[PDB]
């Protein structure tokens, strides 16, 4: 016996779920710009059932905040809405948590009780560069120190705390650091999806995760995480490592043959071992795993019983 | 801001309750029967509002369970009740978390809802004293390293899986160490309280707070917990150590100016500094921090918002 149901992808498409709730081919247009290679039937079929069981939980967290607020009559230290819902995501580098997050943002925001849903990735929440190099942590880019944890817990207290607004850094991809005096802005949405390698994990403190109301760890066979990893590298050197801007620029000349191996040295160096030590082990912490199959399809679901 | 609604003592008396909640007959004579001079005007007028809003959520994730098990349109491999609910109770020692425990499972018991909570202390999952000497701990009881945090692990596991049955040993107070044999059964209570020092704990580990539903920090001033730590052992000259079996016979002799002296360095060596190291900072990942008044009587209420 688990504190999980578990549910392999024939037992999954077997049920005999409520709703037709079916995607309006319009919003499914919209569905397919959220790149990478956006499988159709993955939402129809994954996401929009898990869609609908979150809506569920965000839902009961509505109106148990509605009846505690009239239980206590209404007083006036109670705020007037319930505070923001936060959903976690985690998982190894290159598993597609983001991806998962931006569908999942996408769908859960057609209902009506909570159509405001905004997306953070604790990306924002690196030390920059400088600091970084500063710290002899240049090579441990996604290791918990490499981010400034006060300020993420800050952040996070900020929007449970039901506050106004609340500013997060933003993180540019293509410079592969911090961009000085940009800032996200989050104004007490309905929910909040919390993207990163580090959202699910303990601490001697209080921790982020503390204030989650749902979480996922997106999973992978490690082989295959590291193929995904492979290919994304050597695709890179027609975008990011293009730039001549870059501080990657040098990898964009790498033949196909050699760049596999940069790819994997990386890989081996830097992001497997931060899974294995790190990432992995916070796991068993998440409300719902999704284990993906070595083409993206997800072949197992596990959910905490209710 | 903060992500707890605050009322003091006053306000929550005065608060415009939506039910008459009137203790019954019967009701205040079985509290008695817990009545170590327990306050039944804080029972009726604190114990019980707070009693009621645990029922709130206790309720909503039992309508939860039934939204979603619906909507998967019950699953052979999906349980069949909701598991377990599970509400933490941490302090330092001697703040009263086992009488304010016990009160709660009074209290909860009484809702059709769930009339059947059961109540653990962590006490059960320290190791022997022979083990603890075994390795130099005997000094550090109820500091982390004393429980055996794999059984406490994969007791509450157990539990929250939705078991049959879940065991724990059981520690016998007067005479400072495990009952050999002893078993404490759980059957898949409604409830289960789980009352300990170390409950809100930290590991890297998934530690047993990720199984929880609801969590209490009893918190005081550190100050009036040692007055109380005090008063309680000059009190236990006459009964615990009054049994000439005891190991700390030899205290009932003590006169007040010694036995003081004697509590005081109890308290200074192992119960305050392992309150400063290791349960003050589990206190921000309660749900509801109640602290009391140097009297006893709770003088605020720090409820997270929902
Ligand atoms: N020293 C050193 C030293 C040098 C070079 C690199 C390096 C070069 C090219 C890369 O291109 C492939 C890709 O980008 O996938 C990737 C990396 C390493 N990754 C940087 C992003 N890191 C994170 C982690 C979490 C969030 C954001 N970023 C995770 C590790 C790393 C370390
Ligand atoms: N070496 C040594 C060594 C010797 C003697 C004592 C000792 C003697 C008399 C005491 O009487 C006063 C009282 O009982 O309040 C209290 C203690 C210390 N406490 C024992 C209970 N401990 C825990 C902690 C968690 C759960 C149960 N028990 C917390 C620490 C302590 C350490």
């Amino acid at each position: 016996p688990s504190p999980y149901v578990e549910f392999d992808r024939r037992q999954w498409r077997a049920l005999r779920m409520s709703t037709p709730l079916a995607l309006t081919e319009e919003e499914l247009v919209g569905l397919r710009g959220l790149g990478e290679q956006i499988d159709l039937l993955e939402v129809e079929e994954v996401y929009l059932p898990l869609a609908r069981l979150i809506h569920l939980q965000v839902a009961a967290r509505q109106r148990l905040f509605a009846a505690t607020a009239e239980f206590l009559g209404e007083p006036q230290q109670n705020p007037d809405r319930p505070v923001p819902f936060i959903i976690g995501v985690a998982g190894s580098v290159a598993v597609g948590k983001s991806t998962t997050a931006r569908v999942l943002q996408a769908l859960l925001a057609r209902w009506d009780h909570h159509p405001r849903v905004d997306l953070v990735t604790t990306d924002g929440f690196l030390y920059p560069n400088a600091e970084l190099q500063r710290r002899n942590l240049m090579h441990r880019k996604g290791f918990p120190e490499s981010y400034n944890r006060r300020a993420l817990m800050r952040f996070v207290t900020s929007v449970k705390s039901g506050s106004d607004y609340a500013c997060a850094p933003v993180y540019s991809h293509l410079h592969y650091d911090i961009i000085p005096g940009a800032e996200q802005v989050v104004r007490h949405p309905d929910i909040l999806i919390l993207e990163g390698l580090n959202v699910l994990q303990t601490g001697p403190t209080l921790m982020v995760s503390d204030l989650f109301d749902f979480s996922l760890y997106v999973d992978a066979r490690i082989e295959d995480i590291e193929q995904w990893y492979v290919s994304r590298f050597l695709a890179m050197r027609t975008t990011a490592f293009a730039d001549p801007e870059s501080h990657f620029h040098h990898y964009a000349a790498f033949s196909d043959s050699q760049a596999v191996v940069a790819a994997r040295e990386i890989w081996r160096t830097i992001n497997r071992p931060n899974l294995v030590e790190n990432i992995l082990p916070t796991r068993p912490r998440a409300t719902l795993v999704l284990r993906k199959d070595a083409d993206h399809s997800i072949n197992r679901l596990r959910l905490r019983k209710l």
